């Protein structure tokens, strides 16, 4: 009976659906991604490579006909998105802890040559202890193989989170794009709002940021220390943008915080 699972509820939709399943014998819970049914093949393949505390674990996949069944780590705390109070954000110490965990997960992925490509609060899930877990590898790809980097050219992601070079350049490096989206996530956690619809020349809010008008929202709501880190992350030129090893040296990143 240990292979029997009960589908107890729908966790959400994407894009098929994701259901919560409980083992009839052990009562273990697992998220099941159901796809009706090339893209799915890649998602499973990348998933098989993943083994990190801040990345959703992959348990396997069953194929009952035309429907694909991805068995993944269940995150009972739901989406980080739901911990962000609109127009407020969340307490700075909470935002810092989630940011630390997000960087740990991203460093791990980059170390194995994988880029997520769609980092945002809806994809960052929380377990029963509020530990952050990067989810959904349907848009993920290999950017380093046999120690040789491959440039990306495919448009993908979510506009408010996408780095400016995606929209402007034919090819671009993978890592700075994920760094940028993490900076937008940090902004959202500390301000409860996204800074711009997209980082384009045509976007007034993006121009304001480039002109350093930090007396305007959402910047005005962010303390000087984390704001200084955002100044280093949200840099238009990806070659000048701060790297993760340097984010780890940042003053705010290393500031002891307590609620
Ligand atoms: C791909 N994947 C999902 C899971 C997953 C695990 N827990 N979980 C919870 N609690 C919710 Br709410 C969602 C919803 C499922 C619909 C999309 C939402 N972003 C997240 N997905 C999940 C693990 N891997």
């Amino acid at each position: 009976f240990v292979e029997d699972w009960d589908l107890v509820q729908t966790l959400g939709e994407g894009a098929g659906e994701v259901q919560l399943a409980v083992n009839r014998v052990t009562e273990e819970a697992v998220a099941v991604k159901i796809v009706d049914m090339e893209n799915i093949k890649k998602e499973i393949c990348i998933n098989k490579m993943l083994n990190h505390e801040n990345v959703v674990k992959f348990y396997g996949h069953r194929r009952e006909g035309n429907i694909q069944y991805l068995f993944l780590e269940y995150c009972s705390g739901g989406e980080l998105f739901d911990r962000i109070e609109p127009d407020i954000g969340m307490p700075e110490p909470d935002a810092q802890r989630f940011f630390h965990q997000l960087m740990a997960g991203v460093v791990y992925l980059h170390g194995i040559g994988i880029t997520h490509r769609d980092i945002k609060p809806e994809n960052l899930l929380l377990d029963e202890r509020d530990n952050l877990k990067i989810s959904d590898f349907g848009l993920a790809t290999v950017f380093r193989y046999n120690n040789r980097e491959r440039l990306l050219n495919k448009m993908c992601g979510t506009l408010p989170y996408v780095a400016p070079e995606l929209l402007k350049r034919r090819e671009f490096h993978a890592e700075p794009v994920d760094v940028w989206s993490c900076g937008i996530v940090l902004t959202a956690m500390l301000a409860g709002e996204l800074p711009w619809d997209q980082p384009s020349d045509s976007c007034q809010e993006y121009s304001d940021w480039k002109e350093k008008k930090t007396y305007l929202n959402p910047w005005k709501k962010i303390d000087s220390a984390p704001l200084a880190l955002l100044h280093k992350i949200l840099v238009e030129n990806p070659s000048a943008r701060i790297t993760i090893p340097d984010i780890k040296k940042d003053r705010w990143y290393n500031k002891p915080l307590k609620k």
